[PDB]
């Protein structure tokens, strides 16, 4: 599928998904964009769009702040909306680890809300229980909303459930490139700000001791300890007042027990 | 809890309903009309409804004519919401199953819908799987929409449900007394209508259930009451003839139309 309609974007695709075969022949899909069904052509999407209630992922809010929220969608409930959700993925992720066995996974679903509904931006699935601890299998934004801050907001959202239920967490790998780059991105700008007010700050941050002994090398903060270079530090905490992120995940909008 | 705001309205309640302690001595409760959690002082309300963003339940809008709605609302999917409903329900009937334990049910939310946003006029619970084949748990229709057409209209979209699937209903037993009256005489009414359009085409009482969806218990003793019954339906053509022009000249205001329900059992 080279191109899909997703409600009011037209969106090239990156790669190939295994939608079935009569599907998968086809040079465009159409998606709606709440319950995420395909279809073969406008006029289908068109009736389906007429007589579709849903107006936002099928699943329990557990955050909402400005216009942004996350919905906590079981694989083993709303199966085929997760099934669905994992095809439509595929199209933007170089590999996953699966599309159909969904029922032991939970779906984080973030959405950008106006009054036409809760617009879906991205995503990130979990083992309900991983023997790795693994805090994210597959992370993914939409190209329309990519450079913007969704990325960071989602990763730190991971990070957020992992310190609740007291774990120390890290993304399944090998990472996609963008993924890649967002976690090396966030877990700098973390450890900056966290030192400016190693087991000690794994507890307070919840990222894995591999993760941060690797970024403070490519950082030169590490002695064969920890170096603190403060014009690094004092620059960086600049940088955030005079712009700031305007999408960002405040703890005590978390309605979640673990 | 003596009264309650919800929206627009003060309502005086009919009942008690289990609400934790802390808030169950209190002499007003305040509601938010969309999400149905339950605050204290109206200041702590009108701060929730500042960063709470929902305009209807939480759930798949499975009908929609006019400006009324059925959202279809899983216990499984929005616990606390069901949970909320299951409280503020009970203000407002005499008993009903549980509370809590909702994950195994269904919940059929009716809205009247305006610019301001889809309000609740009443909703039925039903089991998922009952064995005694229930088509309604709990029934419920809210004061300000009393004696309107609304109870009618949520009792004859139960029972398209029933025929959807292809099996005949009840409602779980015993019955209030609105709801002991309001299926008396929606049976009356559907059964009279049902047989104008037979012309004379004599039908059985199996067929009749089939066409209707209507548990053949609750047909037999509509029958009994009419004194249309013999030991088979003795077609008593005033009645029948008379029913139709009641309804030729009034109209029925708020009408369940099946090519506007959009579901598959
Ligand atoms: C398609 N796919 C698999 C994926 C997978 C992962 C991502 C991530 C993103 C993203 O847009 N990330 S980001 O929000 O731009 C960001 C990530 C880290 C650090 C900073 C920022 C930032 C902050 C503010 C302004 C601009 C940038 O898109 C993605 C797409
Ligand atoms: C509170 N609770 C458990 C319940 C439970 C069940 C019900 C049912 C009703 C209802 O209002 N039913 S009604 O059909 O609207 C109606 C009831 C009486 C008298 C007349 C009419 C009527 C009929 C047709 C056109 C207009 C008016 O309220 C209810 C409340
Ligand atoms: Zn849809
Ligand atoms: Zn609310």
């Amino acid at each position: 599928p080279s191109v899909i309609e997703f409600g009011k974007y037209e969106i090239h695709t990156w790669y190939s998904s295994p939608y079935p075969q009569e599907y998968s022949r086809l040079p465009k899909l159409y998606l709606c964009e709440f319950c995420l069904k395909y279809m073969k052509s406008r006029t289908i999407l068109q009736q389906h769009m007429k007589k579709c209630g849903w107006f936002h992922p099928p699943a329990n809010e557990i955050y909402r702040k400005n216009n942004i929220s996350v919905f906590e969608v079981d694989g083993n409930v709303s199966t085929i909306y997760c099934q669905n959700l994992c095809l439509l993925a595929k199209l933007f992720l170089d590999h996953k680890t699966l599309y159909y066995d969904v029922e032991p996974f939970l779906f984080y679903v973030l959405t950008q809300n106006d009054v036409k509904g809760c617009h879906l931006v991205g995503y990130f699935s979990k083992e309900k229980h991983s023997q790795q601890k693994y805090n994210v299998s597959s992370i993914m934004i939409l190209p329309q909303y990519q450079r913007k801050g969704y990325g960071r907001f989602l990763i730190d959202f991971s990070y957020l459930l992992s310190k609740r239920e007291g774990q120390a967490g890290s993304p399944e790998k090998p990472l996609s490139d963008l993924g890649r780059l967002s976690y090396m991105a966030y877990w700098k700008s973390v450890i900056l700000e966290c030192l400016y007010h190693i087991k000690k700050l794994s507890k307070l941050t919840g990222i894995s001791p591999q993760d941060i002994t690797s970024t403070l090398h490519h950082l030169r903060m590490l002695d064969f300890v920890i170096i603190r270079r403060e014009k690094l530090i004092q620059d960086h905490m600049a940088k955030l007042q005079l712009n700031l992120r305007p999408v960002d995940v405040d703890p005590e909008s978390l309605r979640w027990t673990p």
